[PDB]
């Protein structure tokens, strides 16, 4: 291990939390902000908690970066996370941005793993996981890789699931429990050769979960806290 | 060259007009219908003509395909197209699936080239360009890999533009004007190493554009008839 942190405790010398107003990004219908993160017990595990709720139309959630803080390149990085029952809205994701001062899509983007996809609610929202790259060097610029499938078992079943990026010259290569999902060939994409840190969100609708309204929430009702759980992030 | 068509007629011993009712895939909102696909002039040129119509709120439009016709494995193919302006809802492809009863997508499917993207409407739609393979033993088994990027210039600019498909054993490479665009690797994909046919179409509507209703429809007001255009299909 180069790096772990178990979450015994929030490290402000690793972590920021963020604090966005609604619609910050992709139409996203939480606000973000600092009481959404915590650190506690879930059973035996002391775990990093993002809580999405809902105070009757307003959505709060939780969203934490390493950015100036923890970043690597051509490693491993592997995080343990118990994810909520997504349907409705929610919108988990475990990624990586360049650390640099380049705004996105520029500074390059992971995304390791997300769910909660507006196609997965034909398929199976408990099943359905995503994994992209974006890049380029404006928003007017933008392009992206997408990859798109359902795992064999509901990883939104009550259990931590592991989470895995391969990172070389050539290969960004995702695994879920140890088996690999997908591969990204990097070989000849400038983006993707610099230090990236690490970011969490549980975010709550956004046009990638199709629900934009918060008429259209179904997965959050009124006083409702769910729960996104990483028990420990490891660089090898 | 082992096959080609000028289209300077419809020639039913390579391609089928499709008929179907709205909503039929994709939560598209055209019918396809045999009276909306045609042979015709474009200038001095004879080519392959779908078009879109809008009728109240009734929408036609046009689709063909080679299936149990033309269908080929690992050579390169070649289509000269002259696109409407998509801005708005119109869903134009250039495409494959596998020449078998297998049902999508364990067919197997390779969009060379779509237009008409929802982000193209932060993006520029006459710039943006979507290409994607889908394959996986059933619907409920759904794998989907997809690029999107602009090209350097419109491609709704009233010229006709060059879309190549290059397929061996190792890589799918998608061309645009001789410029090469994407490729994916399928050395390891099962889907890609057995005859595919080839479509045409120009959707109105579908999840793929983000617009469903046709109260959100700009790209075809009604009494609007909008072509796209193909000069010509060949297999080297």
């Amino acid at each position: 291990i180069l790096f772990k942190d178990d979450f015994n405790f929030f490290d402000e010398k690793v972590w920021t939390k963020e604090t966005h107003e609604p619609g910050w990004t992709n139409q996203e219908l939480q606000a973000y902000d600092a009481a959404h993160v915590s650190v506690g017990k879930d059973g035996d595990k002391s775990v990093l908690i993002l809580t999405a709720e809902r105070k009757g139309n307003k959505i709060y959630s939780g969203r934490i970066n390493s950015k100036g803080k923890k970043s690597f390149k051509y490693r491993k990085i592997e995080a343990s996370i118990k994810l909520p029952k997504t349907n409705g809205g929610l919108w988990p994701a475990f990624w990586m941005m360049g650390d640099n001062d380049k705004q996105w899509p520029a500074c390059g983007e992971i995304d390791i793993m997300a769910m909660g996809e507006q196609s997965g609610m034909a398929g199976d929202s408990e099943k359905q996981v995503n994994t992209a790259i974006h890049y380029g060097p404006s928003a007017a610029a933008h392009e992206q890789q997408y990859y798109k499938a359902n795992v064999a078992n509901s990883l939104q079943d009550g259990n931590y699931h592991t989470y895995s990026l391969d990172w070389d010259e050539n290969n960004l290569t995702i695994s879920i429990d140890n088996v690999k999902f997908h591969t990204f060939d990097i070989s000849s994409n400038t983006y993707f050769h610099d230090n990236f840190y690490i970011l969490f969100n549980l975010a709550v609708g956004g046009a990638f979960t199709g629900i934009t309204d918060i008429n259209k929430l179904t997965g959050l009702k009124d006083g409702q806290k769910v729960n996104m759980y990483i028990d420990w992030v490891k660089i090898l």
